[PDB]
């Protein structure tokens, strides 16, 4: 759950491409990671939260590390 509060770029492979955003949630049981207000193709997604399975991610880039405070 260490990714929480970071800003990341998540590549989901050829079919969905790349999403960038703040990590708002991490679910260790379902093995997912949620981005709030993510961008895709240089534009803000219309949906405010998108949740990805870790097993679908081909590359995770850490754009900003979490800050030292409450990231929940």
């Amino acid at each position: 759950t260490d990714w929480l509060g970071s800003i990341v770029s998540i590549n989901c492979g050829d079919s969905l491409g790349v999403y960038q955003g703040r990590v708002s949630a991490v679910d260790q049981v379902s093995q997912t990671i949620s981005l709030t207000r993510p961008f895709h193709n240089g534009v803000k997604c219309l949906v405010p939260e998108v949740t990805f399975r870790a097993g679908d991610i081909t590359e995770l880039k850490i754009l900003e590390i979490p800050g030292p405070g409450d990231n929940q």
